[PDB]
């Protein structure tokens, strides 16, 4: 008909304010990168400090429905961060618990360091 | 010749493990936009929450150099979380002076509730 909900086909300034899912999609992206890169031992102080940063995480994430959502996710499901594996891990579940309410497909938490860290073992990212 | 390296014309997949400047980008579209919704009139409790989230951010940043950098930047410049002004502002000045050590230009800090939060007031976002 003319005008699209189709953003990419409507809106082509790229140095305006974020919205919910762009915001989402940074959000992610420097959360699992944040654990991929946690040490394999933290210090008891590392554990401590990673759980309190995403308390406060949770605290300010600015989409309101999101965070009280992520609120009563962590109430039930802390953080699991005693080591790198743990934690990867835990914070791959909570985001294909997201996905889930959101009608997403899972992700395959499997694939957490290539697509995080490593690239994937067939050398596309390369 | 033939390779490039301009990376937009070379690797295509966007499921990657982001680089130092990708997740620049994201980071500071995280906090910037964290800020710019913050509370005008934050409790002290908030106040003193987001002033230890920006230090457990710099801790966890997983680019050594980067995070290193900022954490010599927090010891003589320790965030202003008084109020979403202030805060925003801080944060504005904060990133320049990363601008200013990579040779990028400074960003005009008048600009960041436009470019954060509402749009630009021309309408260009809309
Ligand atoms: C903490 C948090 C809570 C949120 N809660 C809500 C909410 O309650 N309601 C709402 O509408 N929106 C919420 N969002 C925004 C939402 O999760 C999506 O970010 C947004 O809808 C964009 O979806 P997307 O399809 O682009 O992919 P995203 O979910 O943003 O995923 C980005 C990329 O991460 C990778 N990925 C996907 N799943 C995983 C996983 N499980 N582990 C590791 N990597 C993965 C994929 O490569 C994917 O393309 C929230 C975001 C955050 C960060
Ligand atoms: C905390 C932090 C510390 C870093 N330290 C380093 C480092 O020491 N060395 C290094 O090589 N890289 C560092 N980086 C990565 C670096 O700052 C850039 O993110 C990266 O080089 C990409 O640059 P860019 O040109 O895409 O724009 P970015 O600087 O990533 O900016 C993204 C967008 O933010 C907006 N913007 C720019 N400046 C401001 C401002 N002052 N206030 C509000 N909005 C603004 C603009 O619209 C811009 O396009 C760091 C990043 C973070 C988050």
């Amino acid at each position: 008909s003319m005008r699209t909900q189709q953003k990419r086909d409507t809106k082509f300034r790229e140095d305006c304010p974020p919205d919910r899912e762009e915001l989402g999609r940074h959000s992610w992206a420097v959360l699992h990168t944040l654990a991929a890169y946690y040490p394999d031992l933290p210090t008891p102080e590392q554990q401590q400090d990673m759980a309190q940063f995403i308390h406060l995480f949770s605290k300010f994430y600015p989409s309101e429905e999101c965070a009280e959502d992520l609120r009563k996710r962590l109430a039930r499901n802390h953080p699991d961060t005693r080591t790198r594996a743990a934690f990867t891990q835990w914070l791959c579940h909570l985001h294909n618990e997201v996905n889930r309410k959101l009608g997403k497909p899972d992700f395959d938490c499997s694939k957490v360091d290539e697509r995080w860290r490593d690239g994937w073992k067939d050398g596309s990212c390369d």
